């Protein structure tokens, strides 16, 4: 099956998922000098006050913090978006070392990790319908650098012991994703894809310029997770990132000067 190893990693995915070589794949390098300020982008609206987290799952590629998306409780709107996108889950991509782990790059700089807050367009009714549409998803991408601890991440770090292996889940209620946001909502935006199979070209990417800081101890706990199932050979869950893909016929827009 697909993964991040020598025999099933990103350079192999195109054999089962030919859209891997498509016209709007993600992630990309963000060339900060070429990105155009777009004075017409509307204000970005992150409304997470009523968010309802339910569960945390190790799916064998990453961990997902899942939300109740059966009503408009946690929504992303404005910026480049038309209409209302509902938070369904967040996950991270990270490295074996602090010098790699992000999927997007900024002037070829790699961050230690990247948070993806996944939202689906309410006009398509559910996530499965939304991923079939070019405007189905909005993913808020946030870079992690290693420095000071992020207090709002520790509740996540402290549950990972309970979901070490593929297929393990744990109750994860009352987690506030506002604790993972940087001060500034200045962003870059472009049309792209899921960065994991099935690599569907359904994402409006919104990548924040300001990283968040996490501690060395916090990312070490991410690196103790396993890709494998319980009672299988231990394979550390590290380097679960796809490298930068060709930009092709796309323009990256900046919300800021
Ligand atoms: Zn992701």
């Amino acid at each position: 099956h697909w993964g991040y190893g020598k025999h099933n990693g990103p350079e192999h995915w195109h054999k089962d998922f030919p859209i891997a070589k498509g016209e709007r794949q993600s992630p990309v390098d963000i060339d900060t000098h070429t990105a155009k300020y777009d004075p017409s982008l509307k204000p970005l609206s992150v409304s997470y006050d009523q968010a309802t987290s339910l569960r945390i799952l190790n799916n064998g590629h990453a961990f997902n913090v899942e939300f109740d998306d059966s009503q408009d409780k946690a929504v992303l709107k404005g910026g480049p978006l038309d209409g209302t996108y509902r938070l369904i889950q967040f996950h991270f991509h990270w490295g074996s070392l602090d010098g790699q782990g992000s999927e997007h790059t900024v002037d070829k700089k790699k961050y230690a990790a990247e948070l993806h807050l996944v939202h689906w367009n309410t006009k398509y009714g559910d996530f499965g319908k939304a991923v079939q549409q070019p405007d189905g998803l909005a993913v808020l991408g946030i870079f992690l650098k290693v420095g000071s601890a992020k207090p709002g991440l520790q509740k996540v770090v402290d549950v990972l012991d309970s979901i070490k292996t593929k297929g393990k889940s744990a109750d994860f209620t009352n987690f506030d994703p506002r604790g993972l946001l940087p001060e500034s909502l200045d962003y870059w935006t472009y049309p792209g894809s899921l960065t994991t199979p099935p690599l569907l070209e359904c994402v409006t990417w919104i990548v924040l310029k300001e990283p968040i800081s996490v501690s060395s101890e916090q990312v070490l706990k991410f690196r103790k997770l396993n890709f494998n199932g319980e009672g299988e050979p231990e394979e550390l869950m590290v380097d679960n990132w796809r490298p930068a893909q060709p930009l092709k016929n796309r323009q990256i827009k900046a919300s800021f000067k």
